[PDB]
């Protein structure tokens, strides 16, 4: 039953625009403040520098109340911008200067005048970043591995980590004054004259330190609200600031106590969050869980006015943005922040959760249409029918919003893991599908992306790539007669790669540990105060890491090719496949297309299916292998954001019939056109991998024509496309519902599509601001009816 | 028997002058160097630092061989003098720059072209160094207590750690080669995927560039060798400088194979101990031990120049110095290195260990007579009687040497804190009286001095001193009607000073590791290459930290005056006694009087004797409360430097009689003329001290009046004397062996005395070197006859 969205109020769309009509640029104000704080604070232990620095920047920093905001608080003066964070890495950008705004997608202005200021800051973070520091521990070895085009770990490098759900509902309940004095009896209990409490002292008192710059932050939107407020006209919106300057002064310190209120102190919470570090996929999480008893109490509060104040979240979300290097851009196109947000699901009693706020959550979607929250619901047996068509109905309408997680993959998947069962229900997704219990752990949900295709170059060039030896020298491919050992080839190329892969993410996490400990966001996740440790030094109750895979689809369909055309039919000769490959099918397209007829993944053919699967799984093995610094394992994902296109532009030809140069399939989705037999055969081909394993998350992406959601009849199929999948173990699903012809016209009028919103791989972006390699490659996905 | 002494050569006589004839003076060489290369490895870790830094000092530290030297290697270019250490501290070197010249005690030079090139060192500096970290880790109520002159842990705050004995004997049979082969098996054991392994390797690698740089260092001064040699007339220096390049160049990196090579990598390792650190008490320890095998097995070497490349040593030992702060200079008056070598003794097996060797050294102390190095020689029960004889020779030359040890107490003494029998009977001295088992331990044995005559005064005032209440407050003393009452309060006041001064001690521990882990030295001390980690972070076997209480006649002899004269038979009330000493005995000397006559410890009267033993109890079982960052436990020591002289001078007026500002006690020794009983007398009453307790060692000074030593009746009474006071327990014993006219001549006219050594605590020293104060001090000390 099709019910149908509201409408936004008229301030809604008044906010959108200032998003949309925003020129992303780079501001300098932090980036001042913190190189300031850090010149006097030099004979200080790094977790004080850190509180101290923090202090420095939440007084200083320039304080926005953009016109009609109901939810104050913004991190830069112009919209939808970026702050800078030196003391992650910094040379990348005093580089690329004079070509961000010069950038095909996710381009950047930057005045002049910053500019002459950001010289002062590189002067000074030289050889005192977490970068630097981060190389210094890594091997010769390791540092070639790393820069073979084989694996990235830029992610955690060039800026900060985050990747976490913070425990908003605790400090929605207690204050920002609940966490001091949580810190302060700690302090008072753990008195000692051990040598132990030494470090542990200096932690809690940067918590505290860190929570009163927060109180001083939020009090100083309260005076700029009263200051507008003075000086506005109409008695409308000077009641409205006044309101916001009331509201601001109370949860100043104090926990919310109405709906507002809790809005309020969650974008606070989150805002700053985003200005003691950069690192994204600070994700809220099951925001309908902690905000519903809000909604509920307020006794005072109408559901439009309740409605609007999320619509203005929503809008929020969106108005941070984050500058990266012209490589990792790459990795991460379209200004993503990847902040997800998850609704319905279960309780840690086994309970469905589904709410009033977890139904305002969907129609926000619909009432704002902005690439962010990454909005997300979750699927379990009991999940009632009207959640799941209502969440149809969302995707019906092409945002690409939401993805759906399955509960009864996850939940086993996590408690395999080492988390309760309690905890396990309670998951909430991080970034694009990276599940964690909120509010207690420290997951470095993605420390790496990891290129298999690049594996198979390297199994058949026996570890020779260019002109040396990169990896293992392994059997040559031509001395080969049977598949095994074309496997063993494969598995010991694979060991040596994830192993300083892993390798190089610990000598970043001690880098982290080491000069950046966060004493703001550790205060909100367990066991951090407790303990008395940071989230970097093993705080939480949980660590883990997550080095995602890339290439599902290109190793499986690979695999079998070599195996059935070469080993089983012996078609070609080993000899033969070597040279063919390594010319890119110049003068031999008859091989190609023997390559292509190969029977392929996405078609519910068990030949294939099972290669992809174990494939798959060579990876996922040696990432269980490693442990990390904090004391947690490593845990791999299958995943890919946007870096599927950057690493095809650097794989040569591979053995499915992929010309070099191309992109490689995106997450544990069938490569471009080879799915041919409806989506159901798709979706069982890819819940024959092995979702369990690979509990950082797997990524599976479909496109429809929208002829096939039209009408209750295309609900119902979605419904039971989604179900069928996640009954045979399906990890995520997510969907666009998009007309190839209105893709087109974008690419050749932007200016007439800047509200185009679509779906990349985990996340939804404007795709205007998307490269034309990204546009491409989506695109050209297939394109499937029911 | 005396047999006299042997006559040293005339080369000898000319190395000695050079020191004596040098103006000690603050060079810059060194401070520049470590600057330049800290500037360039900014992005390093702190042991890679430190490695480096090592290696660009000795490299680039200018090399010198002043005439007639047999032994090589000069730390500065004019002897005697001191090179910088700016990463520990040097704010204050910044503020004595100009006065340097005018002080009356350890005197420095610095030319006007050091005070420029020194600017931009302690701009660079600034907030970088280790005192500066060190003050941040502690809390706002310990900094108070630090600065309220109770105790003093500028030790190693302001300056390196040092009290160390280095395994010289591994390094003499194995080379620095080895020391390098050593580190890299332990690479190739270590190496796994295990987090850990990340900074093992760090250190690892840190030790074999640091072995390398001293490698190279060796190597300069075999070139500097022939450099010279090619420009020299007379054949014979000609042949002594190509000797001296051939050695260089074999000890370059291998071990020794001849007394002459032994000799002189010996002080290679010695000296660039030195250049990484400027800790002091770098003590040669079992010098007889190690050394004797590779005379033993020199076949082509005749006694004489044996003991001519022995008594080389001898001097080189005194060419080192140290500058330091105008107030540390008062605890450390002299030019005091504390470089202690001892000989005789047991070995492991507990057999008599006496040799060849061991005479030699004695040998030595009389045909140099400088300060350095501080000889000792260990007593025990089998103890031959020719060595002891032979011992008390040198002592009646009167040069303070040498000082007297007990193994039957020290053994026993350092089995109860955790070394195997057999360690504990290979002990030999650190600095000025501190046992531990040599190339095993990071004992910190002096990490700070402790006021006990204050904690009377404050038990006295109730924790109010001058203005303010900066102590518990205790029991006001006016309402006190039983001893027991003021013991509580005596206790309660030394707890709360002694929890401060440990927690001090360890955030300074914690501060040296943090900023300053010794790559080189940590290369010489077991368990640190095993463990893959440095001597700050607990790498040596055996762990300890040891504060010195200083006082202990003063405490004793005022606790009985106070019991006695107040309680016991109530001559005066407690708030009379408390009237009359705050106002230093004024207008009331009847009182004075009446105290000064009150028994006195160093009679053998148990009834003060005993408050003595109970009054340092005290002190020491608080101490054993402390636990250090490493892993080890805190031990008391009871020596007094020539700190009791400064601690006098900031301590009020006491009840055992002394006047406000007057010394306290040396160490363990009885007040001035207050021993009026006899040597023997003294001996028994420092014998019912509780001497196993006080591990860091206890310090016994006696003086005699040269008629006391005369003949062999002399020499045997002596012997006595010292039997009895170890057979009753004694921990240790030096004399100083002085006509009082001599001193006061020397007063009078410096220049004709500037050979006359005497000794202070611990330590022997140049007289005309020591300030006054501390001069009148050690002429006040009651002499005794025999």
């Amino acid at each position: 039953i099709s019910k149908g969205f509201s409408t936004q109020t008229e301030r809604i769309n008044i906010l959108k625009a200032q998003i949309l009509n925003a020129k992303p640029c780079v501001e300098s104000e932090r980036a001042i403040l913190i190189t300031e704080s850090f010149k006097q604070t030099e004979g200080q232990p790094a977790i004080l520098r850190r509180a101290l620095a923090l202090k420095h920047i939440l007084e200083n920093i320039p304080i926005t109340i953009r016109d009609q905001e109901l939810i104050v608080g913004s991190l830069t003066k112009e919209p939808r911008s970026s702050q800078v964070f030196p003391e992650f890495s910094n040379k990348w950008l005093q580089d690329e200067l004079d070509r961000l705004n010069k950038r095909t997608g996710d381009a950047f202005q930057i005045s002049e005048e910053s500019k002459e200021k950001l010289k002062d800051v590189f002067e000074y973070w030289n050889g005192k970043t977490t970068s630097e520091l981060a190389t210094s521990y890594m091997t010769e070895e390791t540092r070639e591995a790393v820069n073979c085009d084989v694996f990235t770990v830029g992610n955690y490098y060039y800026n900060g980590v985050g990747h976490v759900s913070v425990d908003y509902g605790k400090v929605l309940r207690v204050g920002f004054n609940g966490i001091i004095n949580e810190a302060k009896e700690q302090l008072e209990k753990n008195r000692s004259i051990d040598p132990d409490f030494i470090k542990k002292e200096k932690f809690l008192n940067s918590v505290i330190i860190s929570c009163e710059a927060a109180i001083t932050y939020v009090n100083r939107y309260a005076k700029k609200a009263k200051e507008i407020a003075d000086n506005t006209s109409d008695a409308k919106r000077k009641a409205e600031l006044n309101e916001i300057a009331k509201i601001c002064s109370k949860v100043s310190g104090e926990g919310a106590k109405s709906f507002y209120e809790a809005c309020q102190l969650f974008w606070f919470i989150h805002a700053i969050i985003n200005i003691e570090s950069n690192g994204h996929s600070i994700s809220p999480a099951r925001f309908d869980q902690y905000m519903y008893p809000y909604y509920e109490n307020d006794k005072n509060i109408t559901d439009k006015f309740a409605q609007e104040l999320i619509d203005c979240i929503w809008i929020k979300l969106n108005d941070i943005n984050k500058v990266r290097d012209e490589i990792s851009t790459k990795h991460f196109g379209g200004y993503p922040m990847y902040q997800n947000l998850i609704v319905g699901g279960q309780n840690s009693e086994g309970k469905d959760a589904t709410n009033k706020v977890s139904y305002m959550a969907l129609e926000a979607a619909v009432h704002v249409k902005l690439p962010q929250p990454s909005l997300s619901v979750r699927i379990w047996n009991k999940t009632p029918d009207e959640f799941l068509l209502r969440a149809a109905e969302l995707t019906r309408e092409g945002l690409g919003l939401p993805a759906y997680y399955n509960d009864e993959v996850i939940i086993p998947a996590l408690v395999s893991r080492g988390l309760t069962l309690e905890d396990a229900r309670d998951y909430g997704i991080i970034g694009c599908v990276e599940p964690q219990k909120p509010g207690k752990t420290e997951g470095w949900h993605d420390s790496a992306f990891f290129n298999l295709a690049r594996i198979v170059e390297l199994t058949i060039n026996s570890g020779f790539d260019k002109n040396k030896q990169i990896g293992p020298k392994t059997q040559n491919f031509e001395e080969m007669k049977s598949f095994d050992e074309f496997m063993k080839a494969y598995k010991a190329q694979m060991e040596y790669f994830v192993k300083h892969m892993c390798c190089a993410d610990n000598c970043i996490d001690i880098a982290h540990a080491e000069r950046a400990p966060l004493p703001f966001l550790s205060s909100m996740v367990d066991n951090c105060i407790g303990k008395g440790k940071s989230l970097q030094d093993g705080g939480a109750e949980y660590n883990f890491s997550g080095p995602q895979g890339v290439g599902v689809a290109n190793i499986g369909d690979s695999l079998v090719a070599v195996k059935k055309i070469v080993f089983d039919e012996n078609k070609i000769t080993p000899s033969e496949l070597k040279k063919t490959l390594n010319n890119d099918f110049k003068n031999s397209e008859e091989i190609q297309a023997l390559l292509k007829n190969a029977p392929k993944f996405g078609n519910d053919i068990d030949e294939v299916d099972n290669l992809a699967r174990e494939g798959a799984l060579v990876y996922c093995r040696e990432v269980n292998k490693y442990t990390n610094p904090r004391g947690g394992n490593f845990q791999p994902g299958l995943y890919p954001s946007s870096i599927n296109v950057y690493f095809g532009s650097l794989t040569g030809a591979t053995p499915d019939g992929r010309k070099s140069g191309q992109p490689l399939a995106d997450g544990v989705s069938p490569s471009r056109g080879c799915d041919v037999s409806g989506p159901t055969a798709a979706c069982n081909s890819v819940s024959k991998l092995d979702h369990f394993i690979a509990s950082n998350g797997t990524l599976f992406n479909q496109k429809f024509h929208p002829s096939a959601l039209k009408g209750d009849n295309g609900l119902m199929n979605l419904s039971s496309l989604i179900r069928s999948y996640f009954d045979q173990k399906g990890f995520h699903v997510q969907f666009n519902v998009i007309d190839k012809k209105i893709l087109l016209a974008a690419q050749k009028n932007p200016e007439k599509y800047q509200d185009l919103i679509v779906r990349v791989a985990g996340y939804s972006a404007q795709f205007i601001s998307l490269d034309k390699s990204i546009q491409n490659d989506i695109i050209a996905r297939t394109e499937h009816v029911m």
